[PDB]
């Protein structure tokens, strides 16, 4: 079954490895070229609007319709964004903090 | 306003750039692993250690269709689109993957 837990035992190690590829990649200044041969072009693009979410997020001055216009992104993202916000452990955030709201 | 000029396109890989950056510190100090929990879904991230073995076993080249489909779940479009990113992705990229990957 594509539900068991033996194949998200096999997802996990399969997404460890690209983390250890794209690790590596960076100490061998690849990272460029490998994200452009692992992601799609809407993917990079909805990486960089990601970081924006989290930024504004955190901030908190704009509100999550505001965020939508001037990002063109839809509520329902938003909202899985802060979800996932919510979700991040406190020394994720703590860094995140003091890296976009210097 | 629209994404389809050549101020949004300057602005897209200012986005992305800043993402890249991030990840990279992330890296250095030990968050990547929250980070990408963060900032990818988890279908996305099952799709990039998917897209892992896809690349291997195209550079490796004894996988067939059926075996390809069968063993990764990756269909005939999936396929073609990472086959054609493996073609436009520079030599020094596909020299690192064949000597870690295989
Ligand atoms: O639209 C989606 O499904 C992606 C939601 C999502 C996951 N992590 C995120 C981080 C910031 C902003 C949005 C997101
Ligand atoms: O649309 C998709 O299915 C992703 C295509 C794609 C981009 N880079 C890839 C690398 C390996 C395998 C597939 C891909």
């Amino acid at each position: 079954s594509p539900y068991s837990a033996a194949m998200a035992e096999q997802r996990h190690q399969e997404w460890l490895r690209f983390v250890d590829l794209l690790k590596n990649a960076y100490q061998n200044d690849l990272h460029l070229p490998l994200l452009n041969l692992m992601l799609t072009p809407d993917e990079r693009e909805a990486l960089g609007t990601r970081v924006r979410i989290v930024e504004e997020l955190l901030r908190g001055e704009m509100s999550q319709r505001e965020l939508k216009n001037e990002l063109g992104a839809g509520i329902a993202t938003i909202t899985r964004g802060s979800n996932s916000l919510k979700a991040a452990p406190v020394e994720l955030r703590q860094w995140l903090e003091e890296v976009l709201l210097k």
